[PDB]
């Protein structure tokens, strides 16, 4: 099962499923082998009835496209559409946190209001919001209606993205017409672009692609900010991961997906709930979390995290998860299927987004405290039938560390350094002890056995004194395998790492290190990366393209991390993806991604699928920064 | 080649392309099969990387996605996004006209211009914009504002919906919560939905992309209202089409692509142009037009139609095609190959849609009429290079009698009946002298020998008194074949119907009739098609699901003609398809649009690639609404 995934907690599942004859992800991806090559180079074309298009990577015909759409045009289209995608998910949900916004300000929906008061008033200023005499929801309604005004055209161009940047960073990508008019506009503009007989010109193609990857970058960015403003900044806590944080005598609820508007409410009510969970035979409600919206519970209010990604069915299959509460993306639909099985309530809440089978309960954020009893109670019935039934929870976890926003790190930097938090670190890096920053993000993918890429190359630049930060299920990933534990300093990082991790850790009284990897969260807290780098990048004079800052999408998966490792290109990183993306059939798109995208945003894609190959890859790249700041190496 | 196209003028020049070893769309056709099974039935996925996903239609395994995704759920996905894309296309276009509205009242374009002040005001009345003591250019503004705001969220639903269908329609689609927020809204939504662990329920996907087919429509009507603001309402015209519209010793200039507001500007311009073009050798300037931009300027300006949709190329094939216009959509890529071995200089417009290896001239409506000339100066120097050489232009065109919007036909009828025009047209459905009304949609695909579905159809149904009506490539086809000739009526047409069309033209004072086919202008003009049903279900006092009126999309291609033909369904029309849509590896998807949809909306697909069977199912559709509003048929 060590083939599958180097979990253990997950190993000990596959065995359970295997033997209760229960298909999973990794069953249905063995039944899919071989895949199809066009598919997997980027070389096939659906995008009118004349096809379905494919051209043999090499040998004889078919060559070309029936329209005439060449291997680079066809490559170029279809990577264009995934980022469209990936920003058409991080856009619904900010989206999503706008309308909550504006609700609650406008005593719409109680259930909401502004939590976070100092990031309302710096968000508004800068977005040139004036506060000054302004009541709070006042203030909090322009900012909502300047977060909706970004998804379409306007006098200006799309604000989380031009006032988040640098402005030298901001006016290179203008040189090259790459920024958003609109984040709902690029959307639509690629698929316009990318329709039969429409853009035909890889490099156009491309440069479109780039500008919608930043429409992304702005959905992230406006999603942290919202959710900042609604549920609290994060501030570092402490809870664990994997699957031992459940419980057999409790009611045990995941949280999957990614909108915090539910989920935050669902661990609030949930502690008002505990004695009616008490009087069916439970000890109380375990809320746990699962994908992004259980990263952003156990950023805010230090939940445990069950699980992430790919072995998502896991937590069903140890036989004590009574409730899996979804609202949108990334949820394997095999739940729904799953859970006649392993007697675990699935359930949909959003409109957009249900699965054949499972149980739908409407969300309004209107109704948001009733609509949350009403599922935590189809919860504590599915508890109450469990009774007596033996289950199989691995006794495995990891303690987790997290809730490093960027004002938390600043503030841990500020003990150091209260007037320069940010001189500390620089200090560090120039002196060595830090040799640079890797940013680890995105998915897992079945095609990598479950966190082999993360770890061995987290491993490798922790020993290098790299920084590492995470998000997502990179954080997912990291976290289960014990890289947010203090503890394990000495293990993993370098002397110079360990010498800064500890300088600060001791600084903020607690007697130790900061943790291996500094969790900063969601996917879309993705954005909370950048506004690090930026302030990096301000307090220096110089561009991202000069930092010594990488990314790494190691087991990427989804559209969206597709359209992040795109943006993150764009605003100047190199940026390493450890799956095969489908450009692999064009070498003209290749080698505009991995060369010369460099001359345009001095950003670039490190494609590699050996871990060890591309931490030497993403060390080189560091180095490589490092020398062009004058910096030894 | 009449396996090809039952076009004898592209016949002629596939010959042609044959000796001089030129690849055609057909070649690389022939080189594509046999096409892939998994793609044309719709089960393959690639929304992430852990695809490409395929499952067999029939047999073992693969039988489901690797996330759990079922057959169903690919295939509703995948066609979610083709109608998103489609709607994109005409959304596009719909906003780059009322930019250029726009910019025209600011003073910012002088090169257009408010033509249609009538229009103008009424579409003002239908928003609810006032115009009572307005400047022109002040309710214009309005107007341009309003067509903005359609594409995002707002106070109100999308009015270009809302206020061009009748009460009963609106009310039954918002029942169902089909009525879209925003156009770019709902393209954003679908990518969001159909990527990856998002919607997965067949028919929670296949009702979205009913609303997004609704976006179609609107960005549709859209575009109709304002190109007829700025370029004026048509009204009949009198020309020819096909290959033969070409002279050897004139600059033959084709306009191709889909947006007015560029050939628009070429027309007129080239007028301004002859003695220019007499000065190096030629007659003047003939302006051709192909695909949609080239209705565009038929129906407003009689301009000859050279030739459509799958045979584009053969236009250039004649050696005389100096210059080949493009903005963007449904253009073959490989004419920029071709175009080296014809001579032919293609130029590219806009900056979202450029071809590899053609020249490229931006054109801004600010200096339209010097981009356009600059335009026109690279074709004069392209004829001037083919003095000497010899062109095979075939010798065969037809007649065309188009112009045919819904003012134009309301006014023809008027002439029987001056306060109410609709009613001579619903007397003679009540006495049988039409059965019922037909559009013909869509395109050409290169899977179905060129027309023979158009014609074959259109043939059996007007020999049954229906009533045929075409926009685009449909209205393209029958033109080419003679459909649009006055002097076709006796051979074409049943009795009943020839009587109406007789009885109409004489009272029009023509001394003959109306021809066996009314054509009512570009893919985006099937809007008018719209406007005369709304108006006749609205006169009858009943919704459009009880009118004999039924559309055919009989050699569908393009994403938008998916758009168009699912928005037709949603609208309530039986609606026949005659190209295999990717939908047969789902039976529970096919039996939603082709049955339960009925239950929804009243419309549903009629699937059938059989023309002579499509002809009896149509037929039999119109019988059925003739039945349930009691008349004989
Ligand atoms: S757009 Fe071109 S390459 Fe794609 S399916 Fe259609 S004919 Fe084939
Ligand atoms: S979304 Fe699901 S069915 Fe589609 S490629 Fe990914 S794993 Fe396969
Ligand atoms: S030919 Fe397999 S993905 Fe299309
Ligand atoms: S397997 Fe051929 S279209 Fe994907």
């Amino acid at each position: 099962q060590n083939l599958k995934s180097t979990d253990r907690a997950v190993q000990q599942m596959l065995d359970k499923a295997k033997r209760e004859g229960i298909q999973t992800v990794w069953d249905r991806y063995e039944a899919m082998k071989p895949q199809c090559g066009f598919g997997e180079t980027g070389l096939c074309c659906r995008h009118c009835l004349q096809g379905p298009c494919r051209i043999n990577p090499f040998g004889d015909e078919p060559k070309v496209g029936i329209c005439g759409a060449t291997a680079e045009v066809i490559v170029a289209r279809g990577l264009d559409r995934s980022i469209a995608a990936g920003a058409a998910g991080h856009s619904g949900h900010a989206k999503h946190l706008a309308h909550t916004l504006k609700k609650a300000v406008q005593g719409k929906a109680a259930s909401y209001m502004i939590k976070d008061r100092t990031k309302l008033h710096s968000i508004a200023k800068r977005l040139g919001i004036p506060t000054e005499g302004q009541k709070d929801e006042d203030i909090a309604l322009e900012v909502a209606k300047a977060a909706l005004a970004d998804f379409h055209e306007k006098d200006t161009p799309v604000l989380w993205v031009t006032t988040v940047l640098p402005p030298s960073r901001v006016k290179v990508l203008s040189a090259h017409g790459l920024i958003p008019a609109g984040i709902d506009h690029e959307i639509a503009e690629i698929m316009h672009r990318t329709s039969m007989g429409c853009d035909a010109d890889a490099q156009n193609l491309l440069l479109g692609g780039l500008r919608c990857s930043l429409a992304d970058l702005a959905g992230c960015y406006m999603g942290t900010d919202l959710a900042d403003i609604l549920f609290g900044t994060p501030a570092p806590v402490v809870t664990e991961s994997n699957l031992g944080v459940l419980k057999a005598d409790a009611v045990n609820v995941a949280v999957h997906g990614h909108n915090p508007v539910l989920s935050d409410i669902i661990v609030s009510v949930s502690k008002e709930m505990e004695n009616e969970a008490r009087a069916a035979g439970a000890t109380g409600i375990n809320v746990v979390g699962i994908c992004c919206t259980g990263n952003e519970v156990l950023m805010r209010h230090g939940i445990p995290a069950c699980t992430h990604s790919v072995s998502q069915e896991m937590a069903m299959i140890t036989g004590a998860l009574d409730a899996m509460i979804l609202d949108y993306q990334c949820i394997q639909p095999s739940v729904a299927t799953i859970a006649e099985c392993t007697g675990t309530t699935v359930i949909t809440t959003m409109e957009m987004s249900k699965i054949t089978g499972a149980t739908h309960v409407n969300f309004a954020e209107e109704a948001a405290v009733e609509n949350a009893k009403q599922i935590l109670r189809l919860a504590i019935d599915t508890f109450k039938r469990r009774k007596g039934k033996p289950v199989e929870i691995p006794n495995i976890k990891t303690k987790v560390v997290a809730g490093f926003s960027t004002e938390a790190i600043i503030n841990a930097l500020s003990k150091l350094n209260a007037n320069d938090p940010l001189k500390p670190l620089i200090d560090n890096v120039v002196n060595g002890n830090i040799r640079g920053v890797c940013l680890f993000a995105g998915c897992n993918n079945v095609k990598v056995p479950q966190d082999q890429n993360f770890t061995t190359i987290a491993r490798k630049l922790l020993k290098q004194n790299v920084l590492v930060v995470a998000t997502g299920c990179g954080a997912g990933a990291l976290m289960r395998h014990g890289f947010m534990d203090p503890a394990n300093v000495d293990e993993l990082c370098g002397d110079g790492l360990k010498a800064v991790l500890t300088a600060i850790g001791e600084a903020n009284g607690l007697g130790g290190p900061l943790p291996p990897v500094l969790h900063m969260g969601s996917c879309v807290d993705n954005s909370r990366a950048v506004a690090l780098v930026a302030a990096l990048a301000n307090r220096l004079g110089v561009d991202l393209d000069r930092l010594p800052v990488v990314a790494s999408a190691a087991e990427a998966m989804h559209e969206k991390a597709v359209a992040i490792g795109t943006w993150a290109v764009t605003i100047g990183l190199p940026t390493h993806i450890g799956v095969l993306p489908p450009i692999t059939g064009s070498l003209p798109v290749t080698q505009i991604l991995t060369s010369s995208v460099k001359d345009i945003t001095g950003g670039y894609f490190i494609v590699e699928l050996d871990p060890e190959t591309a931490a030497d890859k993403l060390l080189a790249a560091i180095n490589e920064r490092r020398a062009g700041l004058g910096l030894p190496w």
